[PDB]
């Protein structure tokens, strides 16, 4: 099946996932250049006061943090979007070295990693439906360097001893999403797709200008993942990205300057 290795990675999906090298594929490059500041685009609402974290899990290509999402708590709107959002997961995508990692990149640059909040269109109802409209997911993107450890990071780094292998799951409630966020909520937005198969064309990118630090310990932690299952020859679970994919006749808009 797909994954990240020599023989199942992304420039394999395209076999299984056609729309691999379709019209609106991410992740993209971000020619900050040539993003174009869009006046009309509004303040990003960013409403985690009431998220509710449930679980975490290792399902083979990332660790997910899971949020109740059966009623309204946590959600984005305003930016780029129409409508509310709700948050249902959370992840990361990371390099073997600090020097790549993250699906976007900006001017070429690759940051260390880059962590993902997934939101489903509440007019859509649930996610399975979401992921099959044009408009169905916002997905926030923030980019990590590494540097200064971020405090609020590390009750996730502490469970992943429980869950180092594909299929574990560990009890994970009361996290604080807004632990993750900087400090600016400048963004730049452009539609997408998801960066794992199915690579459905359903997302509403925003990916933050502004990085967030994390320690060379707390990145070192994840690299000792595993994407294989218990008692399966060990694949240490690095390099989860997607490189960056032809823009197509796709706009980059900046919510700044
Ligand atoms: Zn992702």
């Amino acid at each position: 099946h797909w994954g990240y290795g020599k023989h199942n990675g992304p420039e394999h999906w395209h076999k299984d996932f056609p729309i691999a090298k379709g019209e609106r594929q991410s992740p993209v490059d971000i020619d900050t250049h040539t993003a174009k500041y869009d006046p009309s685009l509004k303040p990003l609402s960013v409403s985690y006061d009431q998220a509710t974290s449930l679980r975490i899990l290792n399902n083979g290509h990332a660790f997910n943090v899971e949020f109740d999402d059966s009623q309204d708590k946590a959600v984005l709107k305003g930016g780029p979007l129409d409508g509310t959002y709700r948050l249902i997961q959370f992840h990361f995508h990371w390099g073997s070295l600090d020097g790549q990692g993250s699906e976007h990149t900006v001017d070429k640059k690759k940051y260390a990693a880059e962590l993902h909040l997934v939101h489903w269109n509440t007019k859509y109802g649930d996610f399975g439906k979401a992921v099959q409209q044009p408009d169905g997911l916002a997905v926030l993107g923030i980019f990590l360097k590494v540097g200064s450890a971020k405090p609020g990071l590390q009750k996730v780094v502490d469970v992943l001893d429980s869950i180092k292998t594909k299929g574990k799951s560990a009890d994970f409630t009361n996290f604080d999403p807004r632990g993750l966020l900087p400090e600016s909520l400048d963004y730049w937005t452009y539609p997408g797709s998801l960066t794992t198969p199915p690579l459905l064309e359903c997302v509403t990118w925003i990916v933050l200008k502004e990085p967030i630090s994390v320690s060379s310990e707390q990145v070192l932690k994840w690299r000792k993942l595993n994407f294989n299952g218990e008692g399966e020859p060990e694949e240490l679970m690095v390099d989860n990205w997607r490189p960056a994919q032809p823009l197509k006749n796709r706009e980059i808009k900046a919510s700044f300057k």
